[PDB]
C-alpha cells in the first residue's frame, strides 16, 4: 500500500503552498488509522505540476482550471506534450483573478498599458505564463511587445519591482497572498485592472474564465475594487493513485471542512457542493467518487 504521498504546489508566498500544507495537516493527523503520510513541495505551478504528475515524481498537485482541461487534453500549453488521459480531477478551491501590480510611476493603468513596458510574464512551468500567454494572444502580442519579458518565479517579482527592475508582474493567485502584500505595503505597488474589449473576448468564449473582482481594502493602495478575469485552484491526481489514497485525502478535506475554511483567508468561502463541480471539466478521480457518494455529494 502507498504510505507516502507529495502533493506540488506553488512558490512558497503565494496560496497554493499553505494550501497544500492544510491538506496535509488534515491527512497527517490521522496517520495512525489509514497510514498515509502527506507532504508539500514548493514548485513553479500549474504547468510543472501536471508534467510532473504525469513523471510520477507527484502525487497530487495544485493546477488551474484551465490548465486542468488543457494538461488532460494535450492542447495549449500542454500541445508538444500530447493528452494525458490519466489526468484526474478532486476537489477545487478558491478563485485565482488574473492580477497585475505595477509601480507607482509606471504610467500602467489597465492591462492594455502593459506592451512596451518592463514586465514579468511568469516562469516556464508556472500557470501565470500559461494563462499570460492567453491574453497576450488576445492582443496580438508576443515577448518583443514588451521592452523586458521577464521570467522570475512568484518569490522573486516583488523584489525586483520594488527594485526598479520591472515596471509590472502578473500573478494569477488568489488573496490575500504574501506576494502582493509585499509590494503594496513595502514598494506603493498598485494592483491594476484588466478590462476592455480583450478581456471579455477572453471571459465568453471560454467556460474556465470568468469576471473577477478584488474588493477595496484588500491591499493598502487599493482604495477602489480591482476588475479583472479569474480562473479556480484545483487539486488534481492521477488514476494510478490508488482509490483508497485519493478516498482518505477527500474525506480529510471533507470531513473537517469547519477546520480547512479557518486554515487560510482565501478558504473562507469555500462551499462543499461547489468544489465537486466548479472548475472541474476533467473525469474525478473514482476515490474521490466514492467519498462524494456516501456523502451525499453525488447523486
Ligand atoms: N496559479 C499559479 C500559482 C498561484 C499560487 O501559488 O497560489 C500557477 O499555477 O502558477
Ligand atoms: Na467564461
Ligand atoms: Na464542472
Amino acid at each position: 500500500s502507498q504510505d507516502f504521498i507529495t502533493i506540488g504546489t506553488g512558490s512558497v508566498t503565494g496560496v497554493y503552498y499553505p494550501t497544500g500544507g492544510a491538506i496535509c495537516k488534515l491527512v497527517n493527523k490521522d496517520r495512525k488509522d489509514h497510514n498515509i503520510r502527506c507532504s508539500v513541495e514548493s514548485t513553479g505551478g500549474s504547468i510543472y505540476n501536471v508534467n510532473t504528475i504525469r513523471s510520477g515524481e507527484l502525487d497530487f498537485g495544485i493546477v488551474q482550471s484551465d490548465w486542468q482541461y488543457h494538461g488532460y487534453n494535450g492542447t495549449s500549453e500542454f500541445a508538444e506534450q500530447g493528452p494525458y488521459k490519466k489526468l484526474r480531477a478532486v476537489f477545487s478551491m478558491h478563485t485565482e483573478p488574473f492580477n497585475i501590480i505595477a509601480r507607482a510611476d509606471s504610467g500602467i493603468e489597465n492591462v492594455k498599458d502593459l506592451a512596451g513596458k518592463r514586465v514579468n510574464i511568469g516562469n516556464p512551468g508556472s500557470g501565470d505564463r500559461a494563462t499570460m500567454q492567453v491574453v497576450m494572444d488576445a492582443f496580438g502580442w508576443n515577448n518583443d511587445s514588451f521592452k523586458l519579458a521577464a521570467e522570475l518565479k512568484g518569490s522573486e517579482r516583488s523584489q525586483a519591482l520594488c527594485d526598479n527592475k520591472i515596471d509590472a508582474f502578473i500573478y494569477m493567485v488568489g488573496h490575500p497572498n504574501g506576494a502582493i502584500k509585499e509590494a503594496t505595503t513595502s514598494c506603493a505597488a498598485k494592483l491594476v485592472p484588466a478590462t476592455g474589449p480583450e478581456i471579455e473576448k477572453i471571459v465568453a468564449n471560454n467556460p474556465y474564465y470568468a469576471y473577477s473582482v478584488v474588493p477595496a481594502g484588500m491591499y493598502s493602495g487599493t482604495d477602489q475594487e480591482v476588475k479583472s478575469f479569474g480562473v479556480a485552484a484545483t487539486l488534481v491526481t492521477t488514476e494510478e493513485v490508488s482509490e483508497a489514497v485519493v478516498y482518505n485525502l477527500t474525506k480529510a478535506v471533507f470531513e473537517n471542512f469547519d477546520t480547512f475554511t479557518r486554515l487560510h483567508p482565501a478558504f473562507a468561502n469555500l462551499k462543499k457542493e461547489d468544489m465537486v463541480t466548479a472548475g472541474n471539466s476533467i473525469p474525478l478521480h473514482p476515490g474521490a467518487v466514492k467519498y462524494y457518494k456516501e456523502a451525499g455529494l453525488i447523486k
